[PDB]
Formats: C-alpha cells, sequence, structure tokens
DNA sequence: AAATTGCCGAAGACGA
DNA sequence: TCGTCTTCGGCAATT
C-alpha cells in the first residue's frame, strides 16, 4: 500500500549529520590510501571510481557501508575469454613500457600477484592510521579486495580494478537494452565510455570480470525517459523508492532467517540487476508515478521472483552472464527466497513492519 | 609531462 | 511546499 510504503521510505532516509560524519571518516582514509599508492611503480596510474548504493543514492537506513574502486588506466588490453563464461577473461597486453610487467606470467597477467601487492600495501598503510582495520575480505575471488571497518562503524569495499578504454567486449553486444527508456543516443555513449576488469575466480585460475559500476551509478542518477524527470517536485517519479524498498526487503528477510544460511548470497547487486531490467520493461516516467508506489513496486516484487522461479537473471551488461544459474546460487536457495517473498506480499510485507 | 586542485551545481536531507 | 545546506562527479587551471 502506498501509505504504508511510504511510511517505510520515511524510515529509510538517511540522518544528514551522519552522512557528513561517516563521508568524512571514508574520504580521509580514502585519500589516505590513494596518496600512498600513486608513490608506488606499479600503481602509478591509480584513481578513484565511488561505486554502489551510497555514491547512487538508494544507500538506507544508515551510511555505513561504502564500495569504492581503486581502478588503473593500463596500456591497451587484449582479452582472451575464459571458457565460454562471456564475463571472465584473461589479460593480456599488446613490457618495458608498463609499470604492470612485474605481474605477468608468460603474456598472462596475474590477479593474485597484484592482488597480494595491493593488499600489503593497504594494510601497512592502515597501521598509519587511527581506528581503522583492514580485513582480507574473504575470498571474494578477491573483489573486492580489502575491506576496511573504520571506528568499529563504517565499513568500506575496497576493489582493485584495470580500466579500459577499448570497445566492450562482444559478449557485451546485446545488453544494455535502454533504447527505449534511456534512447539509443544515450547507449551510444555510455558504450564510448571504459569499462572495467576487477580480480575474479570462475568456478578457478588468474580471470578478471568485466565491470560497469560506473555506469549503473550514470544511469541511477539520469534514470528518466524525460530528460527533466525528478529535476522538480511535479515530475518525481518511484524508480529509486522501489529499488530502495527492494533492498529492505531483502536485508530484512536475511537478518529474519540469519541463521538459516538460505540467503546468504543473495546481494544488493542482484536486486539493483533485477530493477535495472524492470526499468527496461517499463521504460515510460509514467509507468513509475510516485501515486503508484505499491503497484510498481509489485512489479519489481513480480519480477524478481520470475527471477527466482526460472533461475534466470541475466548481467545487465552481459545477457548470457546468468547471475542466477546453479552453479551461483543452489535451487533450494531460490526456492525458499521465493516461498518468504510470497509470504510476505501476501500479508501487506510484515517484514517491514 | 601529467597528476593535483578548487570550483560548479545537481541531488537529497531538513526545518520554516 | 519552499529555501538552505552538504556532498560528490567532472575538469580547466594549476603546478
Ligand atoms: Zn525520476
Amino acid at each position: 500500500g502506498a501509505s504504508k510504503l511510504r511510511a517505510v521510505l520515511e524510515k529509510l532516509k538517511l540522518s544528514r549529520d551522519d552522512i557528513s560524519t561517516a563521508a568524512g571518516m571514508v574520504n580521509g582514509v580514502v585519500d589516505h590510501l590513494l596518496r600512498r599508492l600513486k608513490c608506488d611503480s606499479a600503481f602509478r596510474g591509480v584513481g578513484l571510481l565511488n561505486t554502489g548504493s551510497y555514491y547512487e543514492h538508494v544507500k538506507i537506513s544508515a551510511p555505513n557501508e561504502f564500495d569504492v574502486m581503486f581502478k588503473l588506466e593500463v596500456p591497451r588490453i587484449q582479452l582472451e575469454e575464459y571458457s565460454n563464461t562471456r564475463a571472465y577473461y584473461f589479460v593480456k597486453f599488446k613490457p618495458k613500457e608498463n609499470p604492470l610487467s612485474q605481474f605477468l606470467e608468460g603474456e598472462i597477467l596475474s590477479a593474485s600477484k597484484m592482488l597480494s601487492k595491493f593488499r600489503k600495501i593497504i594494510k601497512e598503510e592502515i597501521n598509519d592510521i587511527k581506528d581503522t582495520d583492514v580485513i582480507m575480505k574473504r575470498k571474494r575471488g578477491g573483489s573486492p579486495a580489502v575491506t576496511l571497518l573504520i571506528s568499529e562503524k563504517i565499513s568500506v569495499d575496497i576493489t582493485l580494478a584495470l580500466e579500459s578504454k577499448s570497445s566492450w567486449p562482444a559478449s557485451t553486444q546485446e545488453g544494455l537494452r535502454i533504447q527505449n527508456w534511456l534512447s539509443a543516443k544515450v547507449r551510444k555513449q555510455l558504450r564510448l565510455k571504459p569499462f572495467y576488469l576487477v580480480p575474479k575466480h570462475a568456478k578457478q585460475e588468474e580471470t578478471w570480470r568485466l565491470s560497469f559500476s560506473h555506469i549503473e551509478k550514470e544511469i541511477l542518477n539520469n534514470h528518466g525517459k524525460s530528460k527533466t524527470c525528478c529535476e522538480n517536485k511535479e515530475e518525481k517519479c518511484c524508480r529509486k523508492d522501489c529499488l530502495k524498498l527492494m533492498k529492505y526487503l531483502l536485508e530484512q528477510l536475511k537478518e529474519r532467517f540469519k541463521d538459516k544460511k538460505h540467503l546468504d548470497k543473495f546481494s544488493s547487486y542482484h536486486v539493483k540487476t533485477a530493477f535495472f531490467h524492470v526499468c527496461t520493461q517499463n521504460p515510460q516516467d509514467s509507468q513509475w508515478d510516485r501515486k503508484d508506489l505499491g503497484l510498481c513496486f509489485d512489479n519489481c516484487v513480480t519480477y524478481f521472483l520470475q527471477c527466482l522461479r526460472t533461475e534466470k537473471l541475466e548481467n545487465y551488461f552481459i545477457p548470457e552472464f546468468n547471475l542466477f544459474s546453479s552453479n551461483l546460487i543452489d535451487k533450494r536457495s531460490k526456492e525458499f527466497l521465493t516461498k518468504q517473498i510470497e509470504y510476505e506480499r501476501n500479508n501487506e510485507f510484515p517484514v517491514f513492519d
């Protein structure tokens, strides 16, 4: 119900004072790390790309989780697709002229060699600061590479990335289906921007996975079919509101069933990816009228349920990369989430209060 | 030679 | 329903 849902969105609004505090802590530590990394021959060309919910303005409840990408401008990359996985590649170069040659294993760029020096440099620099601790972010395949905890309150996931300015790989050719929503001219402009490669095992070599975090952020902050969508109060859509509610639904279910582990692998990236597909299905701003919040939220819920039931959630940029494949998420986990979402919807989402 | 810096203003919280 | 205030993405000017 649009009124229950509005009340939920109000309780989810971030406090401006907390934003100021958290951003001050995060920026101070991040600036410290970039300064250090720029002094190193290997990470000379590093730069900051802020990613994810906080910088997309769909962070809910508290600004206590930040995603950060340290991207390296590298000479022209030559990619070799790993197996036929569409998203995972070996990185080669087209060595005297490049500072990453210390990480070559033959012609192949070693993600783990690069990750190891990156983590070592950050871990040493984090001891040089106070109220900040490193954790080597589990496996994660390598991305994020490290997780910082600042004064036991704010988490910073740091991802190492390579920036390529070459044309996007062929597996993206049919992705980013925004032509009838954001326009063909905007799709052409986005695909002229760089793409990123982050260190990531495929189910286990020296592979990198394609990343488009910067495009996802650009779409979210310029998200209407109308150029003026959300710029003035009389043209406010409920797109970001629906994404926030989807994220809260998943977060609340993962907390509710934290002792059962079925929901551990579902992520905000899944919810955001599904949301972009609903945007492609509903391209007009009038299909996201603020008066229709309950209806629009239900489109998001329904599409997400169809993804779970069919075990199919395409990466928005790489359509043959299935985020919900059996290899990645057990059927029983998808089944359990379906059951709980259907229950919640049938009972006016008790998990929201 | 090329990485750093300061400024702009849109986005979004918030109080009258 | 407004003005106000703070943060962040981009880049010319700076160094
Ligand atoms: Zn809008």
